[PDB]
């Protein structure tokens, strides 16, 4: 479902990309025992994920071989 829409990016658009590698800095809300390991960790963009928490998700893919996602001003964007 979308008629016509196009991919809804609006800041993320030109900031957040798949490829682009992504270091989680500070975790907003709670910290898992899985989310913790990835703090400090760097990882790569795959993808988007839709939030009901704040909106954006950026899926990011860790060196672990497991992919998790992260709020837009949860990581930071290296590489």
């Amino acid at each position: 479902m979308a008629s016509w829409s196009h991919p809804q990016f609006e800041k993320i658009e030109g900031r957040m990309d798949v490829g682009q590698k992504v270091r989680v800095c500070r975790i907003r809300d709670r910290v898992a025992q899985d989310i913790i390991q990835k703090l400090g960790q760097v990882g790569q963009i795959t993808g988007f994920k839709m939030t009901d928490g704040s909106g954006v998700g950026v899926i990011v893919t860790f060196d672990d071989r497991s992919s998790t996602w992260f709020f837009e001003d949860e990581v930071e964007v290296v590489g």
